């Protein structure tokens, strides 16, 4: 029973899960609300399934979607999540054309601040995507016919070679194919079919659009490097010279998760005001339990 | 008439840079399909493709390969006027009706694998079989034809992801193999929510056997769906298999032979000769596999 969240729109349909668009009822908040089957999945469906549970409960970053509650049923788990109301990337660029590169630069800066902070959480996404990257009502990048459209431009090359696919390394082949798509407006590495886009990424070479600065080519080569061992840590490429045009007071830096604020008094009594008790706010918290306290809780914060 | 000889009625397919039409064939009133295409917004790469399926097309002749009638070349647009399949995909078809009833995968498979093995002893290998390439007539009759990418990793074979050669017919046995699995399963033998997990799946080669399947069928799919691309048998082997011929014992699946050319029909001939086309330039037409207006008439009264 998701009583506490009021549901309005449906935003997008699965095989077997929904997302609905819903107002959170003690705050007016807007949220998403992704509401999965589980008497329909599989095994390994519902080992990814939890693992994207544990992996989003402990993200907390501007530039990551986040988590407000989890509702779990016997049948059915309900994420209560973050909205990005502005679609996404790969969208926004069809509209538009290519990001100036002023502009792919905030966007960037944002997505590579996301992934590192991952990286240094122990945690690799491994198929960073165009359907991954969202945006804020303000623009800001928010992470996220069948699985398989749009995902092989996406892959590292040791995918085609038997290798070990599993490094922070293959995250940092897919940011390279992202920066290019940002500033080009297109896949570096595309084709027909399977074969002839597997002859492009073990080739690795992609062709430089005439307008492209230089700084930006010598980005690209620190990211889209066949060697995986070979490639660069997200932290090494931070100090990259376009990644910091314009940012000569403040070099992008690893993020620091801000210290937990588990007592705000405003908050507090806001909530005790709404019949909470201080002892559970407390105990969810403490505890981060995801529940229905804790979603108010966070979601008091916006 | 709209081209050549041609009206257009309906769209009954929109890509990026090519269109399909529906069309009536004015002198014979025969329904067509028309592939539209632009060239000038074609890439090197994608130009070759074309010029290799536009010889390749040409040369085919089989009851379950859709027919090529005429080409028409412009500067910047290419026109293939070909035989029009109605029945849609046998990918919808299972999605619809569910896996099929072995007796009648067989029909359908007898179709496929005749037609594939055909190309093969043309040195003609296919590279990317896959749901979208199997169309039905109004009989319901094998016909062989949001990115590239979708529905497409499930019938790769192995060697794909292993850095090896990816251009022998074997790599045609292996997703003929897939095919064979969707017809009496409904379903892909080889799948995952992601290219990683979908290269475990198919580089590991074991997949699930439904209860229901006959251990002939399992049998014929062992053939088809094993690792190593060098030990796959020829589709000519294949065709003695014993699932392939229940039902057909005196008709052992063999070898298409082609019918040998009638380029001097006397009854289409003359019907020509009347609409003021010259006996002199059908029989050039035909020879010589010109594929130009004189040969669409030709085919088309057959």
């Amino acid at each position: 029973h998701i009583g506490n969240y009021r549901l309005l729109k449906t935003i997008g349909k699965g095989n077997f899960a929904k997302v609905k668009l819903a107002r959170h009822i003690l705050t007016g908040k807007e949220v998403a609300v992704k509401i999965i089957d589980k008497t329909q999945l599989n095994s390994s469906s519902l080992q990814k399934l939890f693992r994207e549970v544990r992996i989003m409960k402990v993200l907390n970053h501007p530039n990551i979607v986040k988590l407000f509650e989890v509702i779990e049923t016997e049948k059915t788990l309900y994420l209560v999540m973050e909205y990005a109301s502005g679609g996404e990337v790969f969208d926004y660029l069809v509209a538009h054309g290519r990001m100036k590169e002023k502009e792919a630069r905030a966007k960037f800066r944002q997505i590579v601040s996301a992934v590192q902070y991952c990286h240094q959480k122990f945690i690799v996404h491994r198929d960073l995507k165009a359907e991954n990257l969202l945006l804020d009502a303000d623009m800001n990048i928010k992470i996220a016919l069948d699985a398989f459209c749009g995902a092989p431009p996406y892959a590292a090359p040791e995918l085609f070679q038997g290798k070990k696919y599993d490094g922070p390394e293959v995250d940092v082949w897919s940011l390279g194919v992202i920066l290019y798509t940002l500033v080009s407006g297109s896949l570096p590495f595309d084709g027909q079919n399977l074969k002839e886009l597997r002859e492009r990424v073990l080739r690795g070479k992609y062709r430089i659009p005439f307008y492209m600065s230089t700084d930006c080519e010598n980005l690209l080569k620190k990211f889209l490097i066949l060697n995986p061992s070979k490639r660069g840590t997200l932290e090494q490429i931070m100090k990259d010279r376009w990644m910091n045009v314009g940012h000569e007071d403040d070099e992008l830096k690893p993020y620091v998760e801000p210290l937990p604020d588990y007592k705000d008094p405003r908050r507090t009594e806001l909530m005790v005001s709404m019949g909470y008790t201080r002892e559970e706010i407390q105990d969810s918290l403490v505890g981060q339990r995801y529940n229905e306290v804790m979603a108010t809780y966070l979601l008091l914060g916006y």
